[PDB]
């Protein structure tokens, strides 16, 4: 449990450090959003350092974080410190141009969305078409931030695609692999 | 209480349960949910009865809320395949696959008792996984929906689009309404 | 020879049990909940007894709290459809669909033993989903309620309005009250009388 | 596993159907729709076999469902044969009612049996209007059952009411004195 | 599962030789099956002995006392033979066999105790049930005293807690008449 | 990963710190707990200043109608304009709250999912009681449809048609529909 | 200084939360089920506010499906007992005991926001045991039903027979219908108007 | 919703509402009587006596009862301490709850008008050997007798009247409870 | 898969050759079935050997000692053969077969140990149950000593913990008399 | 008069099923897990078939993932003890104790169908308790591991050192690989062969 120094996360927050750690859900996404807005209110020009260690989770929650990162005035530098899978890798890749990093041993994984629905065929169809629109949007977001063609992203996310940091840098998901300060 | 037995005296004795005894009278029941077990038992009985006599009618008594479409469509196809006319009689509920099986009985030989509930609908399903697989299964269930609607259209004489409109939500019908719609041929109250 | 037992342990057991013995005398039981299994078994017995002799009474002994209306109305319809008169006899409880089946026995041949409980009520149902589907299921159950009230009115001789009033809440009757109401024709205490 | 008896061609009987040939019927364990109906079926069967020969109804029951049990009671009174009753362990609640409802002079207990009488148990949850309907009903049931006990025992209704307010356990000899049975029997030769 | 051996299951074949088993818990089902077998054997021949093999930890007192009473009621002598355990109501049934005809195999475990029970509810009802179980305790002690020949006070002292006896100890105490090691 | 603290001398949870900027979140399901907390924040902010705008951020799949309609009514009742901003999902009761924001001050970030549909309910009992509850949910459905019509500018008929089954919209489509006024991508706009 | 939070995670937490802030403005919430916990908390707040000032109104905001009658009638009684007028405002749902508490606010000071659901009904109960005890509990619940009807009659100005008729089954009302019925005094849409 | 806080200016200090009402010598029993709830009441009673041994305490009761041993500790503490403990029923006082209500200081036992008061005999339960069953049955009869004696003493009723009237659950309205002696006053309005 | 038939189930057919199986745990059901079979076979022919095939991890001591006593009591010699496992009461029953007529197949696992028990309650009752299991332990050790020809002291030492033996080791110890691999081989 | 069924419901059901009819052709199945029940039934069948004819081959069809070693080794030993050759035939899977039994069939009469999966490995076990007892059970399973490897070495003709190496982890083989390894003698695809 969290030592005092402030709790340590609150102390690091005052140096513009924000963590996403574990699953992306409504609670974790919203906490990140709250910290980003707070940091922008404190100083709208200073960079923010967003440390990501996440297997992903809820797309709608995560796209809230993604959007807030683009919306606020501060550049949001992203740093992968373990795993950045699924929505986690989207958040990593959506950091500020030239300010997307990973530590050398991190796993970065990209895939297509997961979902499901039970009900009448009419409703299955509505939800199927929705997740296909989401799939298309997430692919377009990755294409944008990575510099890959959409067709490359579509092919490369059809199944789970695990990359090491150096592969992820080459692919355009990050800008730098950093080993020491 | 479980199924009773009848003893038939032989030149000793044989025992038959009541359903086995009524099978001798070419009576077959679908009772309760349609699943692989229940559908296959009906199919086996239908095939047996055709083997015993290919030309005599079979009397298929239906009380079902439906269930698995693939299991049920085996029954439907078997009913059409075999040479005997399969008369259908709704004796309580014919819902979903139940009503499809009722409507699929031999021309002019689809019956309901007067208080039966008939219900027609669109198929239910579900799948969890990747967007690609969700699309595969969604496409499949839409094809199944279309096929089931075409079957209903064929046997009722309704336009396909009328069946589509009328099955978009659960549609409950009384026996007389089911007759008027073409899901059955006769509402019967007394043997006479 | 086929072995004799008190009760079969499974439907396909090759043994002649007490219920099979009494089926030979044209006695059929509904015992416990009305559901697809119990209702269909009664229907099979009624069709069989009809095929054995279309012109001999059937004695339908009822002890049931009711249960599924669709299953139960299949039994009610079969009772009216077949050629034999189906005499009904309440031997403990006839509630809800149980009382409907009791009251649907052949004219003048509806009986209760003296201590039986008879209860009439309006149907119970339930549905969860979209408002559109709630409305569909509501309209259906109201139609069913109306149909059942008309069945009871027919067999009892009561006006429809009286049936509606008296089934709004659970209505418990002793056997003599059930006779007076028209749900049965006779209360019987001894075979000799 | 129920043992088999073969009788001379030849027919196998379960032990209970073998005893059924001697017009012996058991109620064993809880009174419910299953057990009550099985008893009723056997009584109807034995009447059909012979309407004048006595039936011997052995009871070992803690009671159970009143409606199911009252079907057995009414069937006992209805059929032409006298239904002798014999308590072989416990007759409690509906069990003791069925025991006491046996034919006049032919209600027995073995010497170590426990016989218990009490008032009806019920339960209901719902609207106050419905609670009242069900309460009124169970009071009517309580009254009926007390009148049945009064009838078969010879006790005044007021005594039955007093004595069944709470569980009332009696030894076989005490049940005989009370009028719930006619005889305690310890050996066949006596 | 039960082998077949006229074709019977093995218990039915042994029943034909007047052999009856109580195996496992005494409850309404198991007690009643024994009763049915005893009444059947009496009907078949009222004079011939019955051999009642017991291996049971006991169980329901009321179910057990029906068996005990039936044993005393029927005309046949009911020899009892412990072939494993005879504890609680099991030992009462062993001890209640015909005078001189209560046996045990040499390694059997015999155990006697006071009744177990319990009840929850209003104090008035607790008292009613407590009073009842005390009468049951008294009756069962009198049954054991009668069949063993011990004084009532001795039975009371010796059943206050679980009292385990070996077959020779059970014989000396009067719970059985003979310990039998071989037929020959 | 729990709630960070900000010190201004007094400690604030991050959410109370943002409450000083008149920012309020609805996050996750609408239920009595979450709704009541929003209502309390709105009443508080009104008491702090009845004229200053309130910024109500919504990321919700909806939930209990009665709970949610309390939030809706409070939004309309208090003097401050309640600006609404969709930051992920606004589905069902969530989209109603979004669409109920002050005229001209209803926003979404570009990637949000907005979904509208008809009410869900459920009842078990006597036919008489089934009918009572059915009549009630139909009145609720009608009232919710008239609320959407009012705030969107769509005719009632269009709202009824478009909410019969789940209807998902991207932020720009929700804007064109009248559920929001602006899609915002960058603070400099 | 005492830290500020949106909501306390525990009762004894040393922080000043949104509810604490509004309690300073004499605002009290009943939110969710009426049970011993929620009821007692409202009572404590009412007693505290009376002790702070016996001559200033309290604003009691209600969003509740009801629940335990004994707990809720403590709140009702406390509202009547204390010197301050307790204004009631429905802010989502006021059903069963919730609607009684709403209707029990100070004369002329009972409000609803426009979209609130108000529902009145008869009490719900349950008991299992001996017939004697069933009768005791039935008699009690009927007395409770009668008292609650008399309370509703008193605050609404409806006659007792009207209340009895109208609460026999669940009776759902919109805010305007509740005002017409006398369960509230005003439907309020905007603070300005 | 959880207990709110009040800030008192000094810096600042925080109290929850129950802690704030404890300053006004108000103590609550709310919900089931168990070791936790009973002991917390006892601790508040002892604390209030320490703060002022002569000023009344106001003990608000809304309880279905519960554990007799835990509750009889509260009962004894109420009699033992120097301050009068006024009791006020604010919803339900059943079983041990009614005993605690009835055991308030003479003349200072109150109910609000709609409260439900219920008196009964004790509930218990035990499983084991007949010997131990007897031991526990004897104990609960003695507890039954002692609780009836407590009620007789505080109500003024004859013991046998209490015995008769608690054999089954006995529900009383506040006015009936006053007539019976379980409380002294039904109060509708502070004024 | 379930017991097949011949125009008898397979076990009934083998019972005609006086073959009785103990297979799986020793409990009241399995023990009593063995006893019923032994009594039956004795009554059919009291002079012919009975062959008792054992594959059992043991189980309840009272149930199993009924089988032990019945094996000694009846007139037929009860030959035993281990056809998989004979552990705990399984090994005791194997060892208790007729002198010279106890066998094992070659790969069988024999295991001997002391009794397992358990009790919760008052100290007085714990003492009673403890005293009883100690007497049972003694009796079972004396039974093994008798059939193996080992001294009691050796049995105690070797059963203090689970003691696993291969068939040849069990034979050397006296728990069986012969290890048999082929029906055609001379019995050694 | 003994009725015919595809499969028996119970052990002592009086019906002549598909397996009984095949047992008349000296066909015996091990299907599914090796445990006391499945092993003992195979043993019973092997002894029966030996009594019916001591010379004729037995056809032991194996589709098994393995299971309990003690139970399985009783089947193995019985196969070696009885007079008639037990030919083994893999019809799906022969894994762990399944493959040992496959490989333990009579010389030259061990078969597989072409698509079967054969898997060999070392023993799985487990024990919890005192360190002394852990050592006892560890020593025992190591002895079992040794004997089982020696059994595979004997029937395959592989050296012990090869079997130890190749069973250290799960080793899956197709039918042709298993023949080449010596676990079977022939892979059979057609009746005409």
């Amino acid at each position: 449990l969290v030592p005092t120094v402030f709790d340590i996360y609150s102390r690091l927050l005052k140096e513009r450090i924000v963590f996403l750690n574990g699953e992306v859900n409504d609670h974790s996404a919203n906490l990140v959003i709250a910290q980003l807005l707070f940091l922008e209110s404190e100083d709208p020009d200073k960079d923010i350092y967003f440390y990501i260690n996440s297997p992903g989770g809820m797309v709608t929650a995560g796209m809230g974080v993604y959007d807030t990162m683009q919306f606020i005035k501060p550049d949001v530098s992203t740093i992968c410190i373990g795993l950045a899978a699924s929505m986690g890798s989207l958040l990593l890749a959506g950091g500020a141009k030239g300010k997307r990093y990973s530590l050398p041993s991190s796993q970065i994984m990209i895939h297509q969305p997961l979902g499901g629905f039970r009900g009448q065929a009419s409703d299955i169809e509505i939800h199927a078409k929705n997740i296909l629109r989401i799939k298309d949007r997430l692919n377009k977001v990755l294409a944008h931030h990575t510099g890959q063609d959409l067709e490359t992203i579509v092919k490369d996310t059809d199944r789970d695609n695990f990359m090491m940091a150096d592969e992820a840098k080459a692919y355009g998901l990050i800008d730098h692999v950093i080993e020491s300060r």
